[PDB]
């Protein structure tokens, strides 16, 4: 494979063949992995292939989504916490978001962004990303 990106596993992928079956294992955040940064869709779904292997993982994990703020939010450590020393984003500003919505123990629904990391987590509300928000 001679067409190969590097980028942080932003999110622990399942690792699929080219017919979307899981294979039992794992890349783990925040670990490099090596990528032919071509896009292929597997049952509605966008992957890469991991270099030099018959393996594909989820692009959401790995290069992520560009996503809109619909309302001002801040960036979070965790359920009750701001990331230490952190501003806020602008309803209008777009950020990079990784993986699906995960849910903290708040009960409520968030993205990792860019620049998460063990040491530095960053999250922001879903609910930031639409624009009703009915629950005020
Ligand atoms: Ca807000
Ligand atoms: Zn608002
Ligand atoms: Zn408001
Ligand atoms: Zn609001």
């Amino acid at each position: 494979d001679t067409n190969v990106k590097t980028y942080p596993v932003m999110v622990d992928s399942r690792a699929y063949d080219k017919n979307g079956n899981y294979l039992g294992h794992m890349y783990y955040a925040y670990d490099n992995i090596d990528i032919v940064p071509t896009v292929v869709t597997i049952n509605g779904k966008t992957y890469y292939k991991v270099a030099n292997k018959d393996e594909y993982v989820r692009v959401t994990n790995i290069t992520g989504n560009q996503r809109t703020l619909k309302h001002n939010a801040y960036i979070y450590w965790s359920s009750y916490r701001r990331t230490p020393g952190t501003g806020k984003m602008y309803r209008g500003q777009t950020v990079t978001t990784y993986g699906p919505q995960m849910k903290f123990k708040n009960g409520k629904k968030y993205y990792r962004i860019e620049g998460c990391r063990n040491n530095n987590k960053r999250y922001i509300k879903a609910v930031n990303f639409y624009h009703h928000h009915h629950h005020h």
